[PDB]
């Protein structure tokens, strides 16, 4: 029952700012304990971002955006496995096994993000 | 205002069946129709899976998944702009821009989705 | 979960255009024109229990990435069945250089070259030896 | 193509994608990677090309297999672009998890021989890649 999790970084770890001084992004601290839990709990904690795509480019993300985004993470004590970039840009992902940060820390608040079910056409 | 979306197929466009018999997939007309007239109104419609890739591996899935699955898709009617494989498997996207199907539906059925928003962390 | 494998497998890859067969400009993919020559050298490999991938950019810029799925897999897989080539995997979305510099990179009149004097098996690749 | 014009310039800027490991340096079992032996050559030649105009892409697969495709980030990009720095490269844009083939088989490919050769002999500009001629 051990899970694989994959979650955005901003507008969803930390907040987004627009004066890009990443290193100084503010935590939601509620995120940061919930995964943190998870953590020590034995689930599988991946990190994904979009960040630098549009504003450095593919090619600059690993010179120009992980150092400060990696010092953020360790800054605001964040505990994951696994930090991947070059995550594509939609509107909207719609996908069975998706949740937003607030139904995240609902049903961690509750006790029940571990046994949530999760999307089933059931026609 | 024209939105850059990104749909599952399994699970969420047609019904997963355990006999793999990938052509006759069942569709959840609803979903169909809601991407239809999303398409029809200018956004686009982007698709995401990731079938084959435990059963018959990345290398397989343009020879092995792609055919039966656009068969599948133009036998439905489903219009879409975009088909995209080699999608990762993760028990749960957390995500800002996410959705699962329920919602989507939920939202399409009342005229809210085009100007839905999305997950702020307001801290 | 043992996999089977030849003592000393390749993992090779090639690519379809300009490589396999001859591109030509009318863009008639599925009537494209085979090298016979990397054909049956491919095949003579993929008989040995070699790994063959198959990895092209094409429609990367014609149709694009959201296309390539729809619009350049079948008439390509068509192609290299009708030539008669043997492989494993196919992939797409390869990026485009005027060159990769790389330590394992052979272009196909060497591959040819080393494969009619029965010397592509063996042959080393570059190692700066400072 | 008229010499100088902006078309000219354009077309006489070339993509070029360069292996890190045992090519711009050389390999150590020991995997202390910010003391990585540079070949002074490639570098060079490199920085030239950059300086010429051309695109310079670096694309490894250093740490698939070591540490996985998810801690490249954190585990080996630091001391990769340390050692870079280190020895003086110049180049544009650093790509990781690339695949691991024995061989790539490759109209538009070449190894590090050929090309420090052609840029020896200031003919890697206009060397033209392999075409079937079937
Ligand atoms: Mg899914
Ligand atoms: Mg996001
Ligand atoms: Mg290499
Ligand atoms: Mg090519």
């Amino acid at each position: 029952n051990m899970l694989n999790l994959c979650f955005d970084v901003d507008d969803c770890i930390t907040e987004w700012n627009n004066n890009r001084d990443y290193v100084n992004f503010k935590p939601d601290v509620e995120m940061v304990s919930a995964i943190n839990a998870l953590y020590d709990a034995g689930h599988t904690i991946t990190l994904y971002t979009a960040r630098g795509m549009k504003s450095v480019g593919p090619g600059r993300i690993a010179i120009d955006i992980l150092p400060s985004l990696i010092q953020n993470l360790a800054n605001i004590g964040l505990k994951y496995h696994n930090l991947l970039t070059h995550k594509p840009v939609y509107d909207w992902i719609i996908d069975d096994k998706a949740m937003r940060p607030d139904e995240f820390k609902a049903l961690m608040n509750k006790g029940e993000f571990e046994t949530f079910k999760s999307y089933k056409p059931n026609l």
